[PDB]
DNA sequence: AAACTATGCATGCTCTACTGCTTCTGATCTAGTCGACT
């Protein structure tokens, strides 16, 4: 029962947007700490009858720090390819 | 004089080739991404 299955991507996107918008490092750290605390509290409340489940913050941590992603190889779609694919798919 | 038969013709139908026009498809040239090398 992974926590990421119950956490919408919109919440993470909003947290990242708030972090970027904030000017002082204190506000960014506060936002990230609030998100992490909510995630940890939800994880603790979900896995009550647990057996040392291998569920952690990796699903969100990898997205927050894509540069450290080693499990997944190169996507093969760079900025030019992404722009092209957006053009065909959206039928612009 | 009337009934049956004969030829004769026309037109629509079917097939096979023939030619020319239009559209689809297969072969041939380059941008990007990843990787190799010095």
């Amino acid at each position: 029962q992974t926590v990421a299955s119950h956490v919408p991507f919109a919440d993470l996107c909003s947290t990242l947007e708030r972090i970027q918008k904030s000017k002082g490092r204190a506000e960014k750290i506060r936002h990230f700490r609030e998100f992490l605390d909510s995630w940890r509290k939800f994880h603790d409340a979900l896995h009550k009858n647990h057996k040392d489940v291998t569920d952690s913050f990796y699903p969100a941590m990898r997205l927050i720090l894509p540069q450290l992603e080693r499990e997944r190889m190169a996507y093969g779609i760079k900025e030019t390819m992404l722009a092209k694919l957006y053009i065909e798919l959206l039928n612009l």
